[PDB]
């Protein structure tokens, strides 16, 4: 299993399929497919957790990645038989995700709370409950309500593209803290990001 807030498991929420690879609601895949190729992570077809997935070292500690290919609003269904099966607590959780409520080339960790909306946390928080740690990677707001779907399986204009993925390397660089447990100093230098 899991060792107290040590995290030991590393979502990154999307879309599956070319066609979403290069839109905001896929920075959780961007964060971990990153994350994978720094620490050498081999990222396989993994059907019975109805995901991508990979397991290996990150500074000293044994860690497993995990990309759903449910479609989003059913990423519930690979992360928590996941969890289960590898008695990884929520408290061991990291679940990377596009953040609606925070622009382009803002970052922050937070522990707990709510889905704020989102329709793949939205799939998760009911099962594991909300003690899960959340890397939440700005895209910035459309305005309107209607106006999510089109902004969420948008392709970033370049600029906010850049600005992301300035953030998404800074948490990168912040992931050694997160797998020692230091929840609290990972959280003040994620937070304290600016893109300039
Ligand atoms: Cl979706
Ligand atoms: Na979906």
């Amino acid at each position: 299993g899991s060792h107290m807030s040590n995290i030991s498991l590393i979502v990154g929420l999307g879309n599956p399929g070319s066609e979403y690879a290069q839109t905001r609601h896929n920075a959780g895949f961007w964060f971990v497919e990153q994350l994978a190729d720094k620490y050498g992570i081999t990222l396989k077809n993994d059907p019975k957790f109805h995901g991508i997935s990979g397991r290996g070292n990150i500074e000293g500690h044994d860690v497993r990645l995990l990309l759903p290919m449910t479609y989003m609003n059913r990423s519930g269904q690979s992360v928590v038989p996941f969890s289960k099966f590898y008695q990884i607590a929520p408290e061991a959780i990291l679940i990377a995700h596009d953040e609606l409520d925070m622009n382009p080339g803002v970052i922050r960790l937070k522990t707990g709370g709510g889905h704020g909306g989102h329709n793949g946390l939205r799939d998760i928080v009911p099962h594991i409950g909300p003690n899960f740690h959340r890397l939440r990677i700005g895209i910035g707001h459309p305005g309107s309500k209607e106006r999510v779907s089109g902004h969420v399986l948008g392709k970033a204009p370049s600029n906010e593209q850049s600005l992301m993925d300035g953030a998404i390397d800074h948490a990168l660089s912040k992931v050694k803290l997160l797998v020692q447990g230091q929840v609290p100093q990972a959280m003040n230098q994620i937070n304290a990001y600016k893109p300039a």
